[PDB]
């Protein structure tokens, strides 16, 4: 059901695959992050361990705050792909 | 029943296939998402685990909100295909 | 019973085939959709699972609402085919 | 009584076989589950054995709740098979 | 009594065979289902055994409710076969 | 009763096997966990044995709390398998 | 009186044999069980011998309660055998 490489069943299957993969990734990351939160303690505000450990958790927080826009762009890509497919169909179907 | 590659039985079969595939995808994704919702907990509003986990679920929500327009465009494609078929029939049937 | 490729028995058989195929497709899709409706539940209006699942069912609804016009155009195609047959007969029968 | 591989007696025999197998499976599973229910006890709500045992029975309940939709899809498959048989007969019987 | 492969005695014999096979299948399934009904008990509405056993009987009920339409389609197939035979006779008997 | 490797009797038998295996596993684990609960005692809240033993039972509790989602995913896998079977049948049965 | 291996006299003789064997088994088991009931006594509800002996008689009761469905299935088998014989006769007698 298509012209050259655009196949609606294939597109649906690809959407399925990316959806389940993203769900799994969120699941695994949340489960692991719970263990991370449990493991690390809060020694004190001003002793050696605080100086030793605080920037690491800061980097954790920053990277994980970067994740959302990555996911948003990844979502945007699919609309572009389906659009190029529609345009390609229209170009030489007539 | 056609001219070159436009076959009404083939079109009906393709519509059947895409329909059942989309139904399956929705089914599997909903079943998996229920498990995802069950697995992840809500630690607290302001502790380490919240900072560690919140953006992930935000990305989940965003991507899944992108799904609907993908499905809509995928639906639009079929009208274009059947239209090109009709036009191609009319062009050289007379 | 025809001139070159227009055969009234063949047309009748093709109409039979497309009719039964469309009936089957409707049957199978309805039977599957009943199972889909049974499987998915309604968690709550505002919790995580709702955010995770609602757009999927929205896409389901949209695509299935696109089906009717596809069927209508598919029906329209046959009148065009029989018309081209009639015109072709008249052109060189005299 | 058929064309290539579609045989109504064979289909009837296959329906018989799947029916009796499913009946047996239900019988054996129920008989075993009764013994499971008898064996496991309820120690107390909050002691060590409860923490040790509760998630296991939760997993039991979840999987067994997944069974019904599996059976429903398995039932749906047969209509598809008989339908493909009918279509195949019609295609080249005429 | 026929042309190529359509034989009225053969058709009558095939109808006989499918009829007796279907009667046997119904007989055996009913006899077995009576034993199934006798074997399984009703423990209680809310204890462990109920959670363990209820979905199994639900799947039983669903599949057995799917049987009727299977039988109906199986019956429909024979009219198609005899029809193709009649058409084939008429095509080249004259 | 199938096309290449999808066999409804085989699927039913596989469902039977996985069901009984899971029931057995739950049974054996619960029976063993009862013995574990009986064996270990509660020395005191703050003496040497408490420091020596508490994290072990904590790990016990955590792993056994991980079991349920494992079972849920294991259940989800079967719907995917039966779905791929249905799709494969539909693809080349017509 | 048959075709290949189906012999009505042989079937009647087999029915005779299974009937008398089952009658004998019931007779011997009842006679032995009477002696078992006579031999074992009822020491007391709560002393050592009760703890030592009660589960044994519980297992006795359970197994003997399992017997009936075994007999029922054994009875069901014969209808299947005679049915396969009838079908085999019909298949190639014509």
């Amino acid at each position: 059901f298509g012209t050259n490489g655009f196949d609606i069943p294939t597109i649906a299957i690809a959407l399925l695959i990316v959806g389940v993969i993203i769900g799994l990734s969120g699941l695994i990351l949340s489960i692991f992050a719970t263990a991370t939160a449990s493991a690390i303690s809060n020694p004190s505000p001003g002793t050696l361990a605080y100086n030793l450990t605080h920037p690491l958790i800061n980097g954790m927080v920053s990277f994980f705050s970067f994740f959302p826009t990555l996911y948003v762009l990844l979502g945007v890509t699919g609309i572009v792909l389906i659009a190029a497919g529609i345009i390609s169909i229209i170009m030489e179907k007539f």
